[PDB]
């Protein structure tokens, strides 16, 4: 005899062959479950010929006969000896046909988009501060200056001997110049003081309000900024169903009428019926049709899309844009189907077990679920500051330093064109 | 035997289910009392076949014909069998129909607008201290300075040779005058320092005392500041219905002539007494006339609105600027109603108390009153201070830079006096 | 007639007057349930005499022959014709007797000892760095200015020509001493400065490396603080049943074969089976017998008992030390007994509730439940630095201007002895 | 008719149950395999009768006898029917005896104890900026003294009378040296100052920019290590068994002859074979006699234990200090055995998954593994920064007070040898 083997398209599962060639026979499909059965077939002598079922399911009981249908009505009927595809072993249908022992573990977990890092900008050493306040603090150095120049011309103390050395008269002088007054206003806004101080208690008053106006900006600069620093430390992205139970945000999913959302029909678990509580008020919304609109969903709005452990780990693998979050809900798993009472499950059970002993099922997997190099290496760290977030503190620096320059070419310039 | 049972609309109790068909009938109602009802004819065998009630009341009196109105009208006339609906009981419904024990328990409460902290003051840069520490460090400012005054007095080695450019003239000069030790009082104060720095041993010890003060001041300052800008914890000016009999600013209101405005007229509570004199002797200002107008004025205006209880937490869940200050002011319950004599009311009422021992009492209301969620309560980036957080060292600047140039005009009379 | 009234002895229910008097008969008792009753039967009409029950509870079947104890063994077999006591309404004595409607709600709620507020103690500013590092911090300065000392006078170029005015020789002298050299590190460590500010190149890698060891040692105390201060205002005591399911630390507590604890029993919320299985696992330490043990463990250990809400608000009020944290869990009511089918259900219950609509029912509970002034007014705050947690910067100010003074004395005394 | 069930000890699958009494017998046990027998009676029909295995042992064929020890082959010789134990599903049992389909999945994972944070290391200061940072500021630092060194020769203000007591003798001195220009460099980047203050407008702008970039790194320094204290996220050396094979510091370990040592010898993977040529070339260091004794070591020493995963999470659940790194990296399950060729295998493996279908084998699962819970990701008190925090500051103070003695002897013989 030949086993018929009834299987399903889907990847990394039976799929064809790309090439052109058209006479194929036996050799038209490659996949896992290809590379299963060439492995079962070795080791127990038979021989096979893949046929693919008709009505491109899986099975299930349409309800109107009780009548099964896809590939566990052709195992049902006798029509086919094997089923190599990834067919839960589930309940209603461990009554009808008869599974093998499982050759793959599943489960539900979460599609979600990698998180994509907010660039800080390379001027974010601005945001403790509105931009309100940074320009209304560069009008409060030309203001204050302003005042202090013309308060230290008017007021009499401030005239002084320059020569305590030197009892003289008539060469009674200011040191607050109009440069020197910006001086004192710019070098008291920065904390580490000038050399003029101010003689007069009219030039005092202006001097000691601002720097009790200085101190409250630096500590509010200073503090905002380990305000913003202990927030982005403080949150964390979902690592759970639970912390996607809560924020109400991010939009679930979920395949209509698939086997996913009928585990959270009947869950009483208390945070995954509040999951159903979303999926059955926002439905038509969260409630995709397939796997596959449901990674196009993710992709492009903020969906956390909740489908099979073994479509994930495929998906996320060759697409580095997305990732799984959380861990295994459920815990399914994918057997080798037989009819009901054959004699093929005894021995592809011992022959399962036989590849899980000697590795094949996990180099299998690894040659089919791995895919391209897919640059996720991507060392994520944060939190130490570095040229990305506090690196527009080097341009000024640059940018003032350029400037400098431009001034001493300009001040060699005016004292050359006095002299000449 | 179907016996017709009665019921106004109401949300979440009695609801227009909607999906698409033309064709209905006891499946148009979803929500709280039919989810009662339904697990009522569970229990007790009945049928249900609900019918709406006419002149869509619960039930009053009338003042001059003496007659009812809605349910209580439908009920005493035997035109329904039960009135499973928000029914309060009342002493009058009580001595004219039959309720059954409480399903649920409600009094009168307060809703208010959810704190915002989108205007904290214009000095809350003045926080993170106490207003007892603002005075104690401008006192210790005064105290060490006139400390500063005597110390280098009488201090030998604070008397020194101001004259240093020639060896020896016999000239001696104290720097330390009552201006100049303010002066270095207050400059070190700022974190930025005088001209002065003291220089026996007695005037170097108040120095390094109060330098080492003025550390722990500024860096508990900026580690407060730290701590609020980070963790905002938002209180509410009013925390119960005695809070409100103060503050005229916050404006009552209730519904005209509704379950609420007649526990406060018959009241003889003095705070309640207070409650109603402002009430009543205000009247389109303060007394709404639907409860949804008067949800809408705590929104726009500043309004603390005097309704139902359970009303509220349907309506602060699914709006999260709306809070529930207090506690319940009232106590009474909502029953099923009965006509006047009935074997449905003893029946019901085990019933009833079999729904909550059992907890699915409890569980249709969490799936009914709870909505969205919202969880504000993890903390967002700490949103940067504008003129409306720092804001008032603006006015403090300015505030300073006027009164100096009445010093600057001041100590200018006071030389040209001196000199004439 | 005269109504048989059976009660129970509890506080602030059925009492015994505090006279002498020994021949009391229905003037024997005093309390909230005498006082409902001497308005009941003054707007119904009736005489009673009150004779207490004789075994002592309220009623439960024993399960050994089916028979009801208590009080309700008495209105089952009309020895009695009402019950005035706390009798919780509940289904399984529903079935066996006909209650009132309530006059008193109460539910499952937590005693819990009110939050001892911490005293910071007034030296809780050296909280931030070990008291190993205040000391290797005061032992840096005796020591890098013990080095700058020995380097300043070894070093050629520190010795300055203090008279560029005049350029002599033999003048050449440091402004580096002993004294002085102190001063620079006192004066470095405070952020403040001085005015020496080091000459050679050796001094000043001895200056440039205590600068840098001095901006670590403020910025790990700023930041310090402003993570003990950002933790203390992050934190939150326990205010419900959910932050008190987590936190095993914190003991819980419930009545042994009683109605709170059965509660927990046939209980379904996933948050409340969670209690029962720290009552389960830790039983014999966590369910203590009666109520009034209970008190004595919240009272000496971190006890969280769990009782009902009317003898929490009695407890509370009269007994400062102890809160109610959380709100009702449960929701029970107290009703009038009367026997299967009585006259007097359906005037009680109209009775019952004449006096809430005329406040009586609130003016009763607020006589017997208040109590004592117990000042619990006790406004309690945080995070706003003051006196309490940021004092000891006042004391060591007032410390160091003392001995400032005795140092004062000690220069001027020390002059006059040189002199004369 | 009772059916002999077979039973090892282990936790928490089959325990001794204590209260108090002597007489005894099926009640003795409890636990995972005892909640899953009586749930298998309750829906299969059959009865329980628990006897215990003899030889303590799961199962193994002797090497030269060829026959079975414990429950397989109490299975063999029908000395048992069924085998509800952990027994796990392998190759060589399943051809001697029948297993149902799993109950629990599993493989081999890593313990490891968890990350504690007490030897953050002793230059920990250094972290709240990047290594790039503090070279760049350090570039910088001499960017700008060099830039301040071009610029003071050819301003022609910086060119100022250094003899200012006598009025017009033709001196002039550049105060901005190389040497100085570097010390207004560290001096501005250490919020101190040095003694110059720039003169003209073109140092001014070079210094008025390098307070400025001061100010952003210092308050970016304090601000981050705020972040840092009070946010503490630890992470583990560890990730995967791929880290385990580079990191030869953190040693393996796994019991002698058990499931988990035999896999590692048996494969062929790239990792295994370094996990394993380590393992076989060292012994009684890496490789422990049970378990039990393997928890100790992880908990002793620095150890990383290979064993079963479900337990794992038993031992992790109640021991806060063990953590399980990584991932599973066997795959196998455990079976309820059955003798070769029985009725009950099917009926077995039906009626285990109605169990996981309808959620009760998860809530097994959840009530045997988990424990305490042990919340510590509530943020406890910053934990005063001591010689282990800050630390190496106290190297770098003497690391520059050793350096400066070595130029302080370095400028002593340049002098000199300048002065013979
Ligand atoms: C402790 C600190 C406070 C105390 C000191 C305060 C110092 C006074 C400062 C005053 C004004 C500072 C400029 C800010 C203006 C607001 C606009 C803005 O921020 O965005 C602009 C950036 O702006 C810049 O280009 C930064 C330039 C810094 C100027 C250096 C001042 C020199 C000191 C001289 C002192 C006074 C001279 C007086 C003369 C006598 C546009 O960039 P962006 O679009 O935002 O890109 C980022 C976008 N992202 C993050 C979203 C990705
Ligand atoms: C880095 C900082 C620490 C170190 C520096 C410490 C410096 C010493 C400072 C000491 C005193 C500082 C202010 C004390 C105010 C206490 C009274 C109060 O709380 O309310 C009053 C504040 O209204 C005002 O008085 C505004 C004045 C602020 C600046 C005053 C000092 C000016 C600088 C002088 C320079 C030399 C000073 C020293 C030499 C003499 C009333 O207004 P309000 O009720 O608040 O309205 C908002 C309501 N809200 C907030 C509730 C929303
Ligand atoms: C930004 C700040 C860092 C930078 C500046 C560092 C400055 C250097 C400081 C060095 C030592 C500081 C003393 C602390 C010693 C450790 C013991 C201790 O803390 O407890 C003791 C308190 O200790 C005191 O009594 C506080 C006295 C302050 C000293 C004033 C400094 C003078 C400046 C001169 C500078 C050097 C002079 C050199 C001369 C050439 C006992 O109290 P307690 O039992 O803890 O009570 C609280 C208990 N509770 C909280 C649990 C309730
Ligand atoms: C408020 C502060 C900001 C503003 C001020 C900034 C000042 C400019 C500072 C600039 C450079 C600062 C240090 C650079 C360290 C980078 C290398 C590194 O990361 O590791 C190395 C650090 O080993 C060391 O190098 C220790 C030296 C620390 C002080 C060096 C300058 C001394 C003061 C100079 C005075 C003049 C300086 C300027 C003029 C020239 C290797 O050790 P590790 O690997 O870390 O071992 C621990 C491992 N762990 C951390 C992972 C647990
Ligand atoms: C060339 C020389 C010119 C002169 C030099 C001076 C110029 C430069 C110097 C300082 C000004 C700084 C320039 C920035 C512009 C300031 C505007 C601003 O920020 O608004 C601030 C107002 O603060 C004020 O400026 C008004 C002044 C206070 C009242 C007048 C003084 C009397 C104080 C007491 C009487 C005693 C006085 C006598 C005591 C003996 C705050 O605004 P706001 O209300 O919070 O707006 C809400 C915004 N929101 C909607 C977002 C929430
Ligand atoms: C607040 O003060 C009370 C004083 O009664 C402290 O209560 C003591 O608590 C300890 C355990 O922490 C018990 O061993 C003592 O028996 C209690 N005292 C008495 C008199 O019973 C309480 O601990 C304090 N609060 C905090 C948070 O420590
Ligand atoms: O359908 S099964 O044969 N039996 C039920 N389950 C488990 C819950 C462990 C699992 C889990 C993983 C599988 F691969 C198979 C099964
Ligand atoms: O209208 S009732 O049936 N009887 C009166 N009361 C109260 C005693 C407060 C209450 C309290 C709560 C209810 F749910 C019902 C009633
Ligand atoms: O025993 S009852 O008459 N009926 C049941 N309940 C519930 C509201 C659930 C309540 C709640 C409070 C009561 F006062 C009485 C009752
Ligand atoms: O020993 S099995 O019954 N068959 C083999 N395998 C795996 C293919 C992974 C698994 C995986 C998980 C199980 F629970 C059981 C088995
Ligand atoms: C706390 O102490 C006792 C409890 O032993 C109590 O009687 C007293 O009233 C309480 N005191 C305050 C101030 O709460
Ligand atoms: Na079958
Ligand atoms: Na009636």
């Amino acid at each position: 005899r030949s086993l018929i083997v009834t299987t399903i398209l889907e990847e990394p599962y039976v799929l064809f062959k790309k090439s052109d060639k058209p006479l194929y026979g036996n050799d038209r499909f490659e996949g896992y479950c290809i590379d299963l059965l060439r492995e079962l077939s070795t080791i127990l002598g038979f021989t096979y010929e893949i046929r693919l079922v008709e009505d491109g399911k899986y099975g299930a009981q349409d309800d109107v006969n009780g009548q099964w249908n896809g590939m566990v009505r052709e195992l049902i009927d006798h029509k086919a000896d094997l089923a190599v595809a990834p067919l839960a072993i589930t309940y209603v249908r461990e009554k009808v046909i008869d599974f093998s022992k499982p050759f793959m573990t599943l489960g539900i977990s979460i599609l979600y988009r990698k998180p994509n890092g907010t660039n800080p900008g390379v001027f974010s050493f601005l945001n403790p501060l509105s931009p309100d306040i940074w320009m209304y603090v560069l009008l409060a150095c030309l203001g204050v200056s302003c005042v202090l120049f013309v308060i230290a011309r008017f007021s009499p103390y401030e005239w002084y001997n320059p020569h305590p050395c030197n009892p003289d008269s008539d060469v009674v002088e200011n040191n607050f110049t109009l440069l020197n007054s910006f001086w004192f206003g710019v070098g008291a806004l920065m904390q580490q003081g000038s050399e003029l101080m101010p003689k007069a208690l009219s030039t005092r008053i202006v001097g000691g309000i601002w720097w009790f106006f200085t101190l409250i900006i630096i500590s509010s600069y200073t503090a905002n900024l380990a305000a913003f620093l202990t927030v982005e430390r403080m949150e964390s992205p979902i690592d759970s169903a639970d912390d996607l139970a809560k924020q109400t945000k991010i939009e679930y999913g979920a395949v209509e009428d698939g086997a996913t959302m009928t585990f959270f029909k009947k869950s009483k678990i208390s945070t995954y019926d509040k999951m159903w509580a979303f999926m059955s008020s926002r439905r038509q919304s969260v409630l995709v049709k397939s796997n596959e609109e449901g990674i196009q969903r993710v992709l492009t709005s903020d969906y956390a899309f909740l489908m099979e452990s073994t479509t994930i780990e495929f998906v996320t693998q060759r697409n580095c844009n997305l990732t799984q979050i959380g861990g295994l809900i459920d815990s399914k798993g994918y057997g080798v189907g037989t009819p009901m009472g054959s004699p093929y499950r005894d021995k592809i059970t011992i022959a399962i077990l036989q590849l899980q002993e000697e590795g094949k099922l996990h180099m299998m997997k690894e040659k089919w679920w791995r895919g391209n190099g897919c640059p996720e290496e991507e060392s994520k760290e944060a939190s130490a500051l570095g040229v990305q977030n506090i690196g527009g503190i080097f341009i000024v620096l640059a940018a003032g330093l350029v400037l400098s320059v431009f001034v001493a070419v300009g001040e060699f310039l005016y004292k050359s064109k006095k002299n000449a």
